């Protein structure tokens, strides 16, 4: 009996079936939050199984950061792989990912090891692989850390052939005027009683996901107020973190005039032909995606007074905006200077 | 200089306005989090100011549950009460409606105290009050524990003439059939790769709000397989948590054919002619509710097997639902019979 049991937490007046009672409440919220999700990204899938399809052979060994359901492992195996080893950091998913390996009569060519990516070494692998597989990719394309990931197996583990799948990232930034997200994130007053007191405290700092405000972009009006602004590329067989300033300026041309509310955060990831994309523009028809991944928001206050200033742009002028990030590349902010 | 200061946690190469940087991270989450969406909902404050209306006078003393930003307690103060005391369980929101009744220029009229209604004390009144207002309600109608709270200020501090605003509340059910929420709540299998073992970790025992899922009800294809369940009624004035049973039975009849994936929770409350509900045919064209307040949604297993098994209506025959209730009412659960 696990510490904690999925059944420990619910009221003992409420039924909980057999198959959820014992089992650790964190498998049942990850799978429930993000890997049903996941898994209906029919996109997504696809997107792996073409570009595997480019690479692997009966031939090929291949090595995935994050087994997670074991979906792109048994993909990789159902593309006859010669041997597949995935690494996934818990526990639970690991064992998950061997229940459905075991469903599908793979064990015999995946192999599921727990353990972090940063402590696998040479002797856990049959070979080096001829492919590294992964999708840790965040609503920010860095936000679960892929670059530092990868790079740390790229460093260790790998052969000068070895194909990383998937090759290229680019994160983008667009201004937005979004009435409805302004309606959710600032106040002036009701009638004659004045709020704009509660405008001191508006967070123009922290990126927040579309989802957590409880917006999906794709079915509220905004408007995008420019081109869409490249913050950085990535490839991932090639890239380290200083292939990324600390610190950016952006020229910024207005091709609308509005309210620049907030920057709206999407990326696009590819190899060869194929593209994995967040754009809303991308995922009208993709309500898993939106769901999984969906897009980031930033708020902007256009000065640092007392109060937030909107950014106002007018059709035909240029806005310059600072880019600074985190050490770590994850965490990134702009303003408007 | 306080601990929780939001610039600590911020990256020191992350800029951050001064109005934010010395400020508790838990008040700017709290405020951006709700407070906005709340005060952009123009029906919640109407329905409160019409029904404050109707019993405020010069010698009308005014006792408020839950002050947040001190709007509710500033309409009083409009509407010429006698006095206005509302408590606050958190010191930082507590300070912050004190600023906007300073902003207004009722420090005379309203005065906010910092602590739990269960902590308030008669002498901490000038007298008993002649109205006692709240808007405590969550997105299940006592998830934030509304009739516990009203209940023991009613048993203590009232006198038999006190008006409680809002009177009634009714939590409704409604089984749904919603494609949306299926495909991010579920999963069979990726061409034939089998994943059905994921299955027996759908989590059909929690209630889950739309927002924490990313769904908007109103922006989604969904239908209701019956009429509204009516869950329970309570009078604020006279209701006990004993007027809730701690198991109901409920025959539903469906008046269509289809899957019922979930059941959707929504409620109304109401005073003589006002109404606020939270039904999504009645937030259509209100976003701020939406995302403030929203609906709740419970996944539906037929049975207690291996595997979840889905819950399927055929048009004119009835379907027996067992709904248990938490101590406190709080926490609900419905099970097809
Ligand atoms: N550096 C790392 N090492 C091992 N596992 C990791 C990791 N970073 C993330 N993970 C795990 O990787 C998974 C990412 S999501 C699962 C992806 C899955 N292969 C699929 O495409 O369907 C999660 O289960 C997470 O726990
Ligand atoms: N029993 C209780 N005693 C005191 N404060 C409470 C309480 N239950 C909830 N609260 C506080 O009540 C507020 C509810 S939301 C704020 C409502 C505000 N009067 C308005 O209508 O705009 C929150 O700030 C919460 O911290």
């Amino acid at each position: 009996r696990p510490p904690d049991a999925f059944v420990n937490r619910i009221d003992r007046n409420i039924p909980v079936p057999a198959r959820l009672r014992h089992t650790p409440v964190s498998l049942i919220e990850a799978v429930n939050d993000f890997h049903y999700a996941m898994m209906n990204d029919e996109e997504r899938n696809n997107f792996y199984y073409e570009v595997l399809k480019k690479h692997v052979t009966p031939e090929t060994g291949v090595l995935e950061i994050g087994a997670g359901s074991g979906l792109l492992s048994l993909m990789a195996a159902k593309l006859g792989a010669k041997w597949v080893v995935a690494v996934e950091g818990s526990e639970e998913l690991a064992k998950l990912a061997r229940e459905n390996i075991r469903a599908n009569n793979m064990e015999h060519q995946v192999k599921v090891l727990h353990m972090m990516s940063t402590e696998l070494k040479s002797k856990h692998l049959p070979e080096p692989p001829d492919v590294l597989l992964s999708e840790i990719f965040g609503t920010m394309m860095l936000g679960e850390s892929a670059l530092d990931y990868v790079v740390d197996v790229r460093n260790r583990l790998l052969k000068p052939t070895t194909k990383i799948i998937p090759q290229f990232g680019t994160q983008y930034a667009v201004p937005i005027e979004c009435d409805a997200l302004h309606r959710i994130s600032s106040v002036s007053g009701w009638r004659d009683l004045d709020l704009k007191h509660m405008m001191t405290l508006q967070d123009t700092v922290s990126i927040v996901f579309a989802k957590h405000y409880g917006i999906r972009m794709n079915s509220v009006n905004f408007r995008r107020l420019s081109d869409p602004i490249e913050l950085f590329r990535v490839d991932f067989s090639s890239s380290n973190r200083n292939d990324i300033p600390r610190r950016k300026h952006f020229d910024v041309v207005a091709k609308e005039s509005g309210t620049a509310h907030a920057m709206l955060f999407y990326w696009k990831v590819t190899d060869d032909e194929f593209v994995m994309s967040t754009d809303p523009e991308d995922t009208v028809n993709n309500f898993p995606r939106d769901m999984q991944w969906g897009q980031a928001l930033q708020l902007l206050d256009a000065s640092n007074g007392p109060l937030p200033t909107p950014v106002v742009f007018t059709e035909g002028k240029n806005y310059n905006f600072e880019c600074n990030f985190s050490g770590d590349r994850v965490i990134l902010h702009m303003q408007l200077c």
